[PDB]
């Protein structure tokens, strides 16, 4: 009765976590260049609405994740956020769009799926273009703080449970590097991450990309496995 991890989650099967009221987790598990991986998303109650943050990481997993949500929680998806262009964050989109979800990234992010072959959300959040930007969108804040794991990676906050969702640009506890970095800007990375502790100095709640939710500590801790890494790679 734990956070669920990546040996327990069947790929094609996905798990809610409850994070506070109206803010879950959603659980998938995929393969990826030959190893299996969780993966993260966020759901977050909007009224009788839900608003959900990224995809289950593959068109599969995205149908088992609305069909999970529909079970556990029973109120519609209506418009989704994909964090940064990897098939992690948007490889669904098109099952969501024709369920009927208004899918929404930001115009980099958007150009990066399509250059890279990915499924691309149908329209654009503009405002997010310079670090530090922030934008409200129904029930959260969007930040975009600099380029870290991606060019366009953007953080998710929730005001009304002090919830920080850091997507791929925040690491859990448990690891030692900064995973594939094909995409990533090492050197802003550690800055990137200092305005978003700056910016969200209240949050209770940190939940990474891939892995178990913690409290700020996963902040300081990815700004230091990037650094190390970086001195590694040197
Ligand atoms: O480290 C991470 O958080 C991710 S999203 C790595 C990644 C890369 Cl860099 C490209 C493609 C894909 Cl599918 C993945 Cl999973
Ligand atoms: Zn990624
Ligand atoms: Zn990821």
């Amino acid at each position: 009765g734990e956070y669920p991890t990546v040996n327990e989650i069947p790929v094609g099967e996905v798990r809610l976590y409850q994070i506070a009221d109206g803010v879950w987790s959603h659980i998938a598990t995929q393969s990826f260049d030959g190893a299996v991986y969780p993966s993260n998303g966020l759901i977050v109650r909007d009224g009788d609405e839900l608003l959900l943050i990224d995809t289950a990481w593959g068109a599969k997993n995205t149908a088992a994740l609305l069909a999970e949500i529909e079970k556990q929680i029973g109120l519609p998806v209506t418009r989704a956020v994909s964090t940064h262009f990897h098939d992690d964050r948007v490889g669904g989109v098109d099952v969501l769009r024709a369920a009927g979800v208004a899918t929404y990234a930001s115009p980099s992010t958007r150009r990066l799926a399509e250059a890279e072959g990915n499924e691309i959300p149908t329209h654009s959040l503009e405002g997010l273009s310079s670090s530090g930007d922030a934008v409200r969108f129904g029930p959260v804040e969007l930040f975009y703080p600099g380029a870290a794991h991606s060019t366009d990676n953007l953080v998710v906050y929730v005001p009304s449970a002090n919830v920080l969702y850091g997507g791929c640009a925040v690491h859990e506890l448990s690891s030692t590097s900064a995973g594939n970095v094909a995409d990533a800007d090492l050197a802003e990375w550690p800055t990137s991450v200092e305005r978003i502790q700056k910016h969200y100095p209240e949050a209770e709640v940190v939940i990474p990309g891939h892995g178990l939710p913690g409290g700020l500590d996963l902040l300081q801790h990815t700004a230091n496995v990037v650094k190390a890494h970086k001195n590694r790679s040197v």
